[PDB]
């Protein structure tokens, strides 16, 4: 079915709150608008300044972590302007962990709940995208290229790959490449959950992006995902995947075989109103776009 998109609207920071801006933002969270101080909004769910980086997994992450333990893919990500919360929203900090460390835990607590009829491998990769160029943030190593066939899909050759049997062990790979981590760059922490009932195998892919700022080549992976989403919804029939190398990497998250779900991070400040205005507008026509998410079993690919 559709993508399912959610706007979170941050606490006012404190630029903001020295420079006297004032709070433009209401939301009815009971009837997911958000109000701009009016146009008003309808998404899947809405957040205010007090919703904390739990709550928001419990209820609107979790769904799509759940869905890659099935055999899904899926994918999350995180878009607004710089400062909106793309990041404390992604990955938020030790004391209150965000939706990739959350679903970190959240996977693993999963597995570890599974009967002796399934079996499952677990592999966690970390890239950014910047300047058309990718870095595989583990490893260090930089222009990786993009490579594409039937047995595999979209590929990034060379990247990295680790097997890990924690959270405890998602968790240090992105600490790692955090270490080597940006407003202007794109991240994102794949994870591959292939499992093995008892004879039947699955594999889901999760992507957990953290987009560059939206604000205001090194924009052509932004320009082209804003394209994309234009065809998608216009059903034009060609859908200019190929424009860049962020919309080859997420083509099945846009359209394709994948559950998907934007988060639009918001400021409340009055100071920022035309750039919180464009991403709402932007999140408005993304929820239009439908999918075609299926079960991936016995796939010719699985490493299991
Ligand atoms: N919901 C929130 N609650 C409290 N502080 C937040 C929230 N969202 C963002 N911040 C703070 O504001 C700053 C900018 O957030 P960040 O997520 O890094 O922005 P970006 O969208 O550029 O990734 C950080 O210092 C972060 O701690
Ligand atoms: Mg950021």
């Amino acid at each position: 079915d559709n993508i399912k998109v959610i706007v979170r609207c941050r606490p006012l920071n404190a630029r903001e709150t020295r420079e006297n801006a004032l709070n433009i933002i209401r939301m009815d969270e009971a009837s997911a608008q958000v109000i701009v101080d009016p146009r008003t909004f309808t998404f899947d769910a809405v957040y205010d300044q007090t919703s904390c980086n739990y709550g928001i997994f419990q209820a609107s992450f979790k769904p799509l972590i759940d869905a890659v333990l099935e055999g899904f893919n899926s994918t999350i990500f995180a878009y607004g302007q710089t400062g909106a919360g793309k990041t404390w929203t992604m990955g938020g900090n030790k004391e209150e962990p965000g939706a990739i460390p959350n679903s970190f835990k959240h996977l693993f607590d999963a597995i570890n709940s599974s009967s002796s009829n399934q079996n499952f491998l677990v592999i966690g990769s970390y890239l950014e995208l910047y300047n058309e160029e990718i870095r595989d943030l583990i490893k260090n190593n930089t222009k990786l290229p993009l490579k594409e066939d039937k047995t595999r899909g979209i590929y990034v050759d060379g990247l990295s790959m680790h097997r890990v049997t924690t959270a405890a062990e998602l968790s240090a790979l992105m600490d790692k490449g955090f270490a080597n981590r940006s407003s202007r760059s794109h991240s994102i922490f794949m994870v591959r959950i292939e499992c093995s009932e008892v004879e039947v195998i699955r594999v889901g892919k999760l992507n957990l992006v953290d987009l560059a700022g939206s604000e205001r080549k090194i924009n052509l992976s932004l320009s082209a995902l804003g394209l994309v989403i234009s065809k998608l919804v216009e059903g034009a029939t060609h859908i200019p995947y190929r424009d860049s190398k962020l919309t080859r990497l997420l083509q099945d998250s846009l359209g394709g075989n994948s559950k998907t779900l934007m988060c639009a991070n918001i400021s409340p400040a009055s100071t920022n109103y035309d750039e919180t205005m464009s991403t709402l507008r932007y999140a408005d026509r993304a929820k239009q776009i439908k999918n075609k998410p299926r079960i991936n079993e016995d796939p010719k690919d699985a490493q299991i």
